[PDB]
């Protein structure tokens, strides 16, 4: 018989700006706002707001986003030993690391947390380790760890934690830095072999 179809198509777009002051926020546009007036994620929002990432973040979005205070990106770039501004300069860098603080997952849920449970995130070959203590949810991976410290942030649309730490994908470390964690595991001697792929330390000041 008359067996005929047609294709489909269908999109839209939205630009929304509210600054409020609530304990719940309405929509992505209202948790960035409010994490935006607070110097407690300084760092981060001035890595994503400069990597014009927050363009993502829409409404009907369910998605879980990383927010460590401003400590945690003055420990690990400390220990990591580099400079902030090479990076803010950087946006391959930027979209590089903001991306595994980015877990496409979805919103995780306690029922479903557990110790061995895994979370994939939007970089490629990046996934961490959910751990349980002191009912609280503690993040693992293959270099650095840190641990969350306020989390169930009230937000529309989407969900976002406050770590005391960040964690970086491999490949940013350089060989000396990660060599001083591996040093704990290397003293037990035994284990698989393993080599850099890049270096870093490229930067110079002038007036
Ligand atoms: C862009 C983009 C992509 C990637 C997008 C990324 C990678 C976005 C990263 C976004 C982040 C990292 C947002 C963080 C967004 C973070 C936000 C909104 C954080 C809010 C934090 C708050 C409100 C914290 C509050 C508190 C604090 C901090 C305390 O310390 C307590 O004491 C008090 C209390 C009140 C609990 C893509 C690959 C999908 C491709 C798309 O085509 C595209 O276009």
């Amino acid at each position: 018989g008359p067996h005929m179809a047609t294709p489909k198509a269908n999109a839209t777009t939205a630009k929304p700006a509210s600054t409020t002051s609530t304990p719940v926020y309405a929509t992505l546009s209202n948790a960035v706002t409010a994490g935006a007036a607070a110097p407690q994620l300084t760092t981060l929002f001035a890595a994503v707001r400069a990597a014009n990432v927050t363009g993502a973040l829409t409404a009907n979005t369910t998605w879980t986003i990383l927010a460590p205070t401003n400590d945690a990106f003055a420990k690990r770039l400390a220990k990591l030993n580099l400079t902030a501004d090479a990076v803010l300069k950087n946006k391959d860098l930027l979209v590089k690391i903001l991306s595994y603080h980015v877990i496409p997952s979805g919103a995780v849920y306690s029922k479903a947390l557990k110790d061995n449970a895994t979370v994939a995130t939007a970089l490629k070959d990046a996934s961490v380790t959910v751990r349980l203590y002191q009912g609280k949810v503690m993040f693992k991976g293959p270099v650095n760890k840190a641990q969350v410290t306020v989390a169930d942030i009230k937000a529309g649309g989407s969900v976002i934690h406050v770590i005391n730490d960040v964690l970086l994908p491999p490949g940013v470390v350089s060989d000396a830095v990660a060599k001083q964690w591996k040093a704990e595991w290397e003293a037990m001697k035994a284990e698989k072999k393993v080599a850099p792929k890049a270096t870093t330390g490229r930067r110079f000041l002038l007036f």
